[PDB]
């Protein structure tokens, strides 16, 4: 499913990621964006080692969830990577804390790093009033 920008905002809002673990719903926002429109079902392989990132977060195979491929991969978030696929967005955001409980939080992203660090990203939540 799509999101219209401030409908997920508030949904994450509802689901306690303002502030968990110091990320504000800004943040989450700009990194959804950047990962994947908004959208649950963004999918994208990595032909560098052949993970495969999941849903609006994209979260990936080859340490956060299970996809039955690389048989040395870990699923540290414990559900089938296509829980990250789904409207509900419960999963992929449970999972979303699990991997900012590390220390090094959303500079995971890359695309957090290069898109949201040290910009603009406010924009991202104006006028959701979140
Ligand atoms: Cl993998």
């Amino acid at each position: 499913k799509v999101f219209e920008r401030c409908e997920l905002a508030r949904t994450l809002k509802r689901l306690g990621m303002d502030g968990y673990r110091g990320i504000s719903l800004a943040n989450w926002m700009c990194l959804a964006k950047w990962e994947s429109g908004y959208n649950t079902r963004a999918t994208n392989y990595n032909a560098g080692d052949r993970s495969t990132d999941y849903g609006i977060f994209q979260i990936n195979s080859r340490y956060w969830c299970n996809d039955g491929k690389n048989p040395g991969a870990v699923n540290a978030c414990h559900l089938s990577c296509s829980a990250l696929l789904q409207d509900n967005i419960a999963d992929a955001v449970a999972c979303a804390k699990r991997v900012v409980r590390d220390p090094q939080g959303i500079r995971a992203w890359v695309a957090w790093r290069n898109r949201c660090q040290n910009r603009d990203v406010r924009q991202y939540v104006q006028g959701c009033g979140v």
